[PDB]
């Protein structure tokens, strides 16, 4: 009972805090809590993370990622479990971007800057911005899918907040186009990309990025939710 719209199911994806097909560029020291993996592509279109495979053929490490890292060339079950995350990125991409009857369309016209953003399904039929801080407001149960037909881009020092108990791993964000996060901007929410995800320096997010194509990284602090 309670509120209808339902959560998009990530399935193995969930277990990323990063997840790209076609690389992840890192410069300067990040912080990354969860773990991070490319397919198809191979681990050296990860680069900047200092990777070091010294123990396993299953993954590497980083000074950086307290978690392990993951690419398509390493040895039994990671590819074979690198394609089906990345298969149920594509499945929870769809998912999230066929939901129907939004709450919300076109909010802001595409600049929603200074809004509270309460539970439920959005459309907007443009690129979305983000020039100023924003609020995510509602319960610890509640659901969030916002549906972006073009880019999603936030400036610097914007701030998502959460009011009333919003939960990041209760937030979806859907986007056909890149995503583009400013300097020391902070996001919350689960990023569904069809193209690439991109922090610049000393941002931060509670989330997870997944990206259909590359996902690039300035000194920022990545955080699995839960």
């Amino acid at each position: 009972s309670g509120q209808t719209l339902d959560l998009v199911n990530l399935g193995v994806a969930a277990n990323f805090a990063i997840l790209s097909k076609t690389g992840i560029t890192d410069v300067y020291k990040s912080a990354i809590t969860g773990d991070i993996g490319v397919s198809p592509a191979a681990a050296t279109y990860i680069t900047g993370f200092g990777l070091t495979q010294d123990s396993s053929t299953t993954y590497a490490t980083s000074p950086q990622v307290t978690g392990l890292i993951y690419a398509a060339d390493y040895s039994t079950p990671t590819p074979s479990r690198l394609t089906t995350a990345v298969g149920d990125m594509q499945i929870a991409y769809d998912n999230a971007a066929g939901r129907l009857n939004p709450d919300f369309l076109n909010l802001g016209a595409g600049t929603i800057g200074g809004k509270t953003l309460t539970p439920g399904l959005y459309k907007w039929t443009s690129t979305l911005n983000i020039p100023t801080d924003i609020t995510i407001s509602g319960s610890s149960t509640d659901v969030w899918i916002f549906q972006v037909a073009g880019n999603l881009n936030m400036s610097s020092a914007v701030r998502i907040t959460l009011a009333g108990g919003a939960q990041a791993k209760n937030i979806f964000w859907q986007t056909a186009g890149a995503v583009t996060l400013g300097s020391t901007s902070h996001f919350e929410g689960n990023i569904l990309s069809q193209t690439g995800i991109n922090m610049k320096t000393a941002a931060s997010i509670n989330g997870r990025m997944m990206a259909q194509t590359a996902v690039t990284l300035q000194m920022n602090t990545v955080t699995i939710p839960q």
